[PDB]
C-alpha cells in the first residue's frame, strides 16, 4: 500500500470527523460513503479515492481517535461500536481533558462512561 | 475503481509520459516506480497513490496513446512491447501526423514501422 496522505488532508479528515459526530455511528464511520462526501466537498483534487482515504483512517488514523477534540460522548460510542481499546494514559488523558471516566472492560473495550 | 482523476493530471501524465519517452520501454511504463516518480516530482497533492495512477493510466489512458504528442519511435515501440492492437483509423492517423506507415501483423499488434 503505497498511500501518502498529506497532513493538511488528515486535518480536513479530523474535522469531517468532528462536524458530523452527532451522525456518525461506527458502521457508518468505516463506510467508503462517508468519506466519499469529504471527497466531494473539496473539487480540484487531483486524486480522490474513498478506498483509500478509508484505508488510510482505518489504518494510520484510528488509533488517534481518543486524542481529538470532538464530542467526548460520540468519540466514545464510536470507540464502542469499533471496539477500539483505551490503554491507561489513553484513559487518563479523556478523564483530563473530556472530563469524562470510562468503564472499560478487561481487554480494554470501551463499555460505558460518566461525567467527572 | 472510486478513482476521479482531474483533467489537469491526467494532461500531467501525458506530459510525463512525453517528456520520458526517451527512457520508457513497455514494462517501465507499467511500473509502479515510474508513476511514483510523477508523484514525487509535485508536493502539495493529498493523495498520492502509484498504484492507483498505475491502474488509471493502464485502465483509462492507454488506449489512446497512439495520439499522443510523443516521440513517434517510443511511441511505436511501446505500443508493440505491451501487444496493444492498432486500428485502421489511428494506423493512418500516425500515418498523417507522425509519418511513418506502421507494419501490423494479423492481430493488429504492431510489428514494425518505416518512414515515408
Ligand atoms: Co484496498
Ligand atoms: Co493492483
Amino acid at each position: 500500500s503505497d498511500v501518502e496522505i498529506s497532513d493538511s488532508f488528515e486535518k480536513a479528515m479530523w474535522n469531517h470527523v468532528s462536524q458530523n459526530a452527532a451522525r456518525l455511528t461506527g458502521k457508518f464511520l468505516m463506510t467508503e460513503q462517508f468519506w466519499a462526501e469529504l471527497l466531494q466537498s473539496q473539487p480540484n483534487i487531483p486524486i480522490k479515492s474513498a478506498h483509500i482515504v478509508l484505508h488510510h483512517f482505518n489504518e494510520m488514523m484510528l488509533e488517534n481517535l481518543w486524542k481529538q477534540a470532538m464530542d467526548p460522548d460520540a468519540k466514545l460510542q464510536i470507540l464502542k461500536d469499533l471496539s477500539v481499546p483505551l490503554s491507561y494514559h489513553q484513559r487518563k488523558w479523556i478523564l483530563d481533558n473530556d472530563r469524562l471516566d470510562v468503564a472499560l472492560s478487561l481487554d480494554g473495550y470501551v463499555v460505558s462512561w460518566d461525567i467527572v
